[PDB]
């Protein structure tokens, strides 16, 4: 079995999904004088893409999270369509001959280290914002695709190898049967999460994504912290009456 940290306590039974997320490969070389307007042409339309993006992400987050999550892909949408960081990043095209995919990694690094350096924890917290912000768009200039599991209808159990809380508010409560991941970079959040959205979770099980795979049954013990993939006829039932003793 699997056994990591429980996130939120109580147990789901159902089908278990592995998001898979196309490789982000950046291109940061330089380029001809000419391609200038090509690179800052792209970004404005790669923009136009994220303000979608963050859009239609802000609704699945308001509607299923409230305002609490939505305020802040507004704060994202802002940052998106702010002019400053819009104007330094196509002046850093010209300016270096360099592609959008560099201009906008530098920029928004640029800016989001000076109010991480100012030692504010809440500037911190806007730097992370602005770092997301900035990744997206260059994933927009990419054409990084990957699955939509937020668009699925049926109770499943979350998979991944590193989701960040910007993306697990796309998925709706009742679609969710828990979150189980290979790293505890946000397990914090997960934990918050998961216990909000009167779900168990299991987290940092370290290969899960490799254990588990799209369509497999997979049981989510947070009382013990453990994850069950494929459980046996026996499993099934044993949890399946433990898990209406605590539901009902």
């Amino acid at each position: 079995m699997l056994k990591g940290v429980a996130a939120s306590p109580g147990i789901a039974i159902g089908k278990a999904f592995l998001y898979t997320k196309e490789k982000v490969t950046i291109n940061v070389e330089k380029i001809e004088e000419s391609k200038v307007e090509e690179e800052i042409a792209k970004f404005r339309k790669a923009l136009e893409v994220t303000q979608e993006e963050i859009e239609k992400i802000k609704e699945k987050a308001l509607k299923e999270f409230g305002k609490e999550k939505a305020e802040i892909f507004e704060a994202h949408l802002m940052l998106a369509s702010d002019p400053e960081l819009i104007e330094g990043v196509e002046n850093m095209i010209k300016t270096e001959l360099v592609t959008a995919d560099n201009a906008v990694n530098k920029v928004i690094e640029q800016n989001a280290s000076v109010m991480e350096s100012l030692n504010d924890e809440y500037l911190k917290e806007r730097a992370v914002d602005l770092r997301d912000v900035g990744n997206r768009i260059i994933e927009n200039l990419l054409g990084v695709k990957s699955v939509n599991l937020s668009d699925l209808e049926e109770e499943v159990v979350v998979i991944a190898r590193d989701l960040t809380p910007s993306d697990t508010a796309t998925m709706k409560k009742e679609m969710v049967l828990g979150f189980a991941t290979d790293v505890g970079g946000r397990t914090s959040h997960t934990a918050i999460m998961a216990r909000s959205l009167e779900i168990p979770a299991v987290v940092g099980l370290g290969n899960v994504t490799s254990q588990v795979k799209a369509g497999d049954l997979v049981i989510v013990d947070g009382l013990e912290g453990i994850v069950i993939v494929n459980p046996d006829e026996k499993t099934v039932e044993d949890y399946k009456s433990k898990k209406e003793s605590y539901e009902k």
